[PDB]
Order: structure tokens, then C-alpha cells, then sequence
């Protein structure tokens, strides 16, 4: 287990002993790259994942917002888009980019536990909805899943004889309902693979904390 | 935050102040219900999940075995079914039930970190394979994914004119390949939702440990 380059990464970067695509960022220390428990800090795998996977992080942040609404956290939800500053359009996901930045700035394990718990709550809700939708070929949803269905929906012609369109809707109503579930399932898979990796990084970070706070 | 019943669960069970389906199991203390770091023990959400979700736990154990093979852990793999005792068939999943029991008996955070890391490794492999399979309508897989495909496959007629069958295979070869991916995707979704919940329970257990080992 002897490798001087791994023990001295800045020297490894300086002598070009490695192939890092963004040299020296791996040694930057601040709130954006660490987490802490009881003011004991570690360089965080969780924070590295957020920075390398911004796009997928935004998806999870969008699921956090859904979790708030499903949990009844009214104020947190209704104020989720405040303080954006611009009177014009910017990035289509501007409010979630802003929250992303504040998530990266969060260092306390306590606060980060809350984030992941709400995201998982939303992920479990969506999984439960899809299972209910698909438990019979005839579509029938519980009162609670009918609600989830519309929330996930919003949160995220016969030119030869137009008259025939009207009667084609009865067929196209079911098609639209199923398409929505197929798209929801696609997003759920992507969100789950991202969450699985993010929370394992967080769990490994906690092991490092457990080792550090021992003495 | 005053609720005498939550502070005294055994008394709550005795007076029938709750509706637990298996009263008193929630206060049983042993290796099967705890985890430890540095010989500091906590009652484990992780262990409760395994006990409540045995079926899904076995699926994750099967993915652990796949991860071993993909990581080159030869001995661990080739000995994975030893010490079953019976010369006759028992439960179809007998060796995985045996490993399940030993997983429940494992208390060290260190050992449990290894289990989840290998399972995630297999989950990421399968996700990467599916993405490669579906990146073009014409099926073409990397040399490494061709391998994963067969491993996941194994680890887990025209009666009016039989002659026409032969020429129907060219169509049915692609159909069989796609069916396999659809089934793999179904299992991946189920495994991911289970892993997401299990590792969040594990992460919450580590927070409790962090609180306890402070003093
Ligand atoms: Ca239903
Ligand atoms: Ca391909």
C-alpha cells in the first residue's frame, strides 16, 4: 500500500503524474466540497457527485419540491422560487439552479439528511403510483394516486375527416394516460439510479466521519 | 414532544396502546437487529428493512453475487453455495437464504459498507448495459456489455408450416434480445427502489451512530 502520488495529489498534479481532467479542484476545501457533523469536516463524495452531475442533481431537486407539496410543507413550497432577481427569463431551470447552489453550500449532515429523506419520499410516492396504474389493464387509481398522477404531470387529428377525430379521442384518452406513465417511469429510473449513487456517496462520507470523530 | 407511549414501547405493547402487527419484536436486541461502529451499537433501520422485505433482500443478494464475478472475486464467488448441508432440493433460493441469514447476523458498518458497494457496482453495470442496448435501434453492444448481457441472462413455432419457422427466427432473434432487456429493466427498477430505501435506512442508522459515539 505504498504510492507517494496518492498521498501527495497536488505534487502529482504539478508533475503531471496523473490525468485529472480538472487538476487541483480535488484539493479545494470549502463549504462547497465538504460536509460536517458536530463541526468535524470531511472532503465529501456527496459534494463531488453534485458537481460532476449537475443535470441529475437538478432532477432530484425537482423531486424535493414535489416531496414538500406531498408532505404539506406549504411555506417552503410557495417560497421555493423567491429571490431570483431577474425580471426576464434566464435559464429555464433558474430557480432550481439557485437551490442547487444552496444545496452545494450546505455542510451539516443534519440538513442533508432532510433533503434526501424528502427526495426518497417523492420517489416512493411515484413508484407506488405506477404500480397502482399497472395492477389492472383497466385503469383505476386510488384517490391518493389520482392526486399524485396529476401532480407529477404538471410539476414536470384525422385530417381526412376531422369529424372522425372526436370519436378517436376515446381511444386517444387511454393512449395519453399510458404515455404519461411511460414518461414518468423513464424519469423514475433515471432519478433512482442517480439517488442510489448519491446516497451511497453520502453513506461513505458518513463512514469517514465516523472514523474521524472517534478521536 | 411529550408522548409517554413512544418512550415506553414495551409498556405500550402490554397495554395494547398501539397496533403493531408483531408486538415486542421492535425491542428485541441482538446481532440480527443492530449494527455497530467501534463496538458502539444502535438498533438498526437497515436490519428492520431486511426482515420486513426478505424477498427484495434476496434480489439484492443475487446482485451481490453478480458484482463479485464482475469484480474478479473468484474464491468468494466459487464458494458462494458451499455449506448448504442438504443432498436434496429445499427452497429454490436456499443458498441465498443462507447468505441472507449471515447478512442479518453482520453487525459491523465496515462489512455492511462492502455489501452495499458491490450491489451498487452491479446495479450500475446493468444500467450501463441497458443504455448501450437502447442507444440505437440496430442492436450493437460494447465488448464489455456483450459480457454483462449474457451474465445477467444466466445468473437470473409455425404449426401450419413448420418450414416457415426457420425463417421466422431471424425476426424472433431480435424479439428475444429485446424481451431480455425488458425483463432486465423490470428487475433493475425493482432492485433500485429496494436499494434506495435500504441504503437510506443505512444512512439514517449512521447518523444515529454519529450521535451516539460523540460521548
Ligand atoms: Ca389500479
Ligand atoms: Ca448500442
Amino acid at each position: 500500500g505504498y504510492e507517494p502520488n496518492v498521498d501527495y495529489p497536488n505534487a502529482s498534479h504539478a508533475g503531471l503524474y496523473d490525468r485529472s481532467k480538472q487538476p487541483y479542484v480535488d484539493t479545494a476545501i470549502g463549504p462547497k466540497t465538504t460536509i460536517q457533523f458536530d463541526h468535524v469536516f470531511i472532503k465529501s463524495d456527496f459534494k463531488t457527485w453534485l458537481a460532476h452531475n449537475q443535470d441529475e442533481a437538478i432532477l432530484l431537486i425537482r423531486l424535493y419540491e414535489l416531496g414538500l407539496l406531498l408532505q404539506g410543507r406549504s411555506d417552503s413550497f410557495l417560497e421555493f422560487y423567491n429571490n431570483t432577481t431577474y425580471i426576464t427569463r434566464t435559464d429555464s431551470k433558474q430557480p432550481f439552479l439557485n437551490k442547487y447552489g444552496k444545496l452545494v453550500d450546505t455542510t451539516s449532515v443534519t440538513c442533508l439528511d432532510i433533503f434526501l429523506s424528502v427526495v426518497l419520499f417523492a420517489l416512493n410516492q411515484i413508484d407506488s403510483l405506477i404500480c397502482d396504474f399497472k395492477n389492472t389493464p383497466w385503469i383505476n387509481l386510488s384517490k391518493e394516486h389520482k392526486k399524485i398522477y396529476e401532480l407529477v404531470r404538471g410539476i414536470f387529428y384525422c385530417p381526412f375527416d376531422a369529424n372522425s377525430t372526436a370519436s378517436a379521442l376515446n381511444v386517444n384518452a387511454t393512449l395519453n394516460a399510458k404515455k404519461t406513465i411511460e414518461l414518468i417511469t423513464c424519469g423514475l429510473i433515471r432519478a433512482l439510479i442517480a439517488y442510489a449513487n448519491l446516497v451511497t456517496a453520502f453513506s461513505a462520507d458518513k463512514t469517514a466521519l465516523l472514523h474521524e470523530i472517534l478521536l
